[PDB]
């Protein structure tokens, strides 16, 4: 599924993201957008032979079983296919545990490069929330 951008910005605060460690809603958004395009089913293979997926783009080196990452962990208990889902849920509690884990959402390289500083309540204008 490729969520619209308010759509997205509504089951993301419905999951609890909204403030989530501090970040507000549209960090979420702006980091879903540059990782994914907001599709789910994106997935993208990273130099170490690990691989990312969903709409955060949530690697196998540590959070998701693939079965073809070695030496990985899969510290959010789950088959990466699980980040695929058209419902985000699995996503959402994956990325809770992560931004939680001491590097807030600098984990997400493209939301240090892209999001990170900038006017990211843009991405939620005019949505219902
Ligand atoms: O980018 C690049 C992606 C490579 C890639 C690898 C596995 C599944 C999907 C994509
Ligand atoms: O334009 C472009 C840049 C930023 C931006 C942010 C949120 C919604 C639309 C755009
Ligand atoms: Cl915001
Ligand atoms: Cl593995
Ligand atoms: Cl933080
Ligand atoms: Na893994």
């Amino acid at each position: 599924k490729v969520f619209g951008r308010c759509e997205l910005a509504a089951a993301m605060k419905r999951h609890g993201l909204d403030n989530y460690r501090g970040y507000s809603l549209g960090n979420w958004v702006c980091a879903a957008k540059f990782e994914s395009n907001f599709n789910t089913q994106a997935t993208n293979r990273n130099t170490d032979g690990s691989t990312d997926y969903g709409i955060l783009q949530i690697n196998s080196r540590w959070w998701c079983n693939d079965g073809r990452t070695p030496g990985s962990r899969n510290l959010c208990n789950i088959p990466c296919s699980a980040l695929l889902s058209s419902d985000i849920t699995a996503s959402v509690n994956c990325a809770k545990k992560i931004v939680s884990d001491g590097n807030g959402m600098n984990a997400w390289v493209a939301w240090r490069n892209r999001c990170k500083g900038t006017d990211v309540q843009a991405w939620i204008r005019g949505c219902r929330l």
